[PDB]
């Protein structure tokens, strides 16, 4: 199985961060390789952006995110994350 993008994008854009991640926590677990890599990637970026929310450090969440997405293919599995990454450090500050 492959997680539905739109259907996360929309939670994403929306700023359902939690949502997010309840949706592609399972899709992580089963994934395997790069794919595993990006599902993390993006489930990290989610969690920093969420801390960020709750006005506490989520940097640490974010390097994590970048060294999982870093030299992935894009798009992957029909998602643009780069896109994602850069939005995540313009609302982190990085």
């Amino acid at each position: 199985m492959v997680p539905d993008w739109e259907e996360v994008l929309g939670l994403w854009r929306a700023g359902r961060y939690y949502e997010v991640h309840e949706v592609l926590e399972p899709y992580w677990l089963k994934a395997t390789g790069e794919e595993r890599r990006l599902l993390q990637g993006v489930i990290l970026l989610a969690a920093a952006l969420h801390q960020r929310r709750l006005g506490r450090p989520g940097l640490r969440n974010l390097r994590k995110a970048e060294a999982r997405l870093e030299g992935l293919p894009c798009p992957l599995m029909g998602l643009d994350w780069r896109s994602l990454l850069q939005e995540a450090r313009r609302r982190l500050g990085a």
